[PDB]
């Protein structure tokens, strides 16, 4: 079963807003299984409309906001599924501006 190795941005980050957020794994993810939602959680909890998908390799999945992402805090639900079929999940909070 995979376990989060790194994210961009990473847990607890605050900056600018990305232009995509990637999430690394430590083992190959079955792709109809393993998705993420964005959900903003506070402003200066919303859903935010976003593309999730495989990375360059098998252990990436990307989120991609629809729309550039406002000033806030957010959430990243992932959710994680290799070979074995056990669905690990977590989040990822970060800050942008
Ligand atoms: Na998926």
């Amino acid at each position: 079963h995979p376990k989060l190795v790194s994210s961009t941005p990473a847990e607890g980050s605050e900056g600018a807003a990305p232009a995509k957020i990637e999430l690394h794994f430590s083992e190959n993810l079955v792709t109809q299984f393993s998705g993420a939602k964005l959900v903003m959680t506070a402003m200066p909890p919303m859903a935010v409309k976003a593309a999730v998908s495989g990375g360059g390799d098998p252990k990436t999945m990307v989120i991609t906001p629809a729309s550039p992402l406002t000033a806030g805090t957010y959430k990243v639900d992932w959710r994680a599924v290799s070979s074995d079929t056990f669905p690990i999940t977590g989040s990822v909070t970060f800050k942008v501006k």
